[PDB]
């Protein structure tokens, strides 16, 4: 279906209400997925599926500010399976990113970058196949 990694233009960037929704599969024994909502080289939202982190499963959010990784954002919950079909629902709120896998809310993600109309593009990569990746307003 799409080539990864994948870019998805957001034209004029993110803004409440915004729903982006990304449809693939895990591959067989991954080890890594990102998404990356992408404010030029700055890196505003950073959802990255690990799979074999010292044999522990976890999913690692951050932000990418002049080059430099800030403070991770964990939790325990590690809802994909190699090989399986997944659905991400990326809802934007006004405070923060709220994600939901499989139609089960997963997190939330603080906005640490203030301007939304300037996440011009999210990057989808890593250990997937990858059916399709759209956008809409709720
Ligand atoms: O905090 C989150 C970051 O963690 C560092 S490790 C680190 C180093 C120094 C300081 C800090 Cl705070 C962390 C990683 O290297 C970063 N990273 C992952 C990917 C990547 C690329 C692909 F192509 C994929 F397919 C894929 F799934 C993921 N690109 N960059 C990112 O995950
Ligand atoms: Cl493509
Ligand atoms: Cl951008
Ligand atoms: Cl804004
Ligand atoms: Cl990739």
């Amino acid at each position: 279906m799409l080539i990864v990694p994948y870019n998805l233009p957001l034209p004029g960037g993110v803004v409440p209400r915004m729903l982006i929704t990304i449809l693939g599969t895990v591959k067989p024994n991954a080890n890594r997925i990102a998404l990356d909502f992408q404010r030029g080289n700055d890196v505003a939202f950073h959802f990255n599926p690990r799979f074999n982190e010292n044999n522990r499963r976890v999913i690692v959010c951050n932000t990418k500010l002049d080059n430099n990784w800030g403070r991770e954002e964990r939790q325990s919950v590690f809802p994909f399976e190699s090989g399986k079909p997944f659905k991400i629902q990326v809802l934007v709120e006004p405070d923060h990113f709220k994600v939901a896998v499989n139609d089960a809310h997963l997190l939330q993600y603080n906005h640490r970058v203030k301007k939304l109309n300037e996440i011009s593009k999210l990057g989808i990569s890593g250990d997937i196949d990858l059916t399709s990746a759209s956008y809409t307003m709720i």
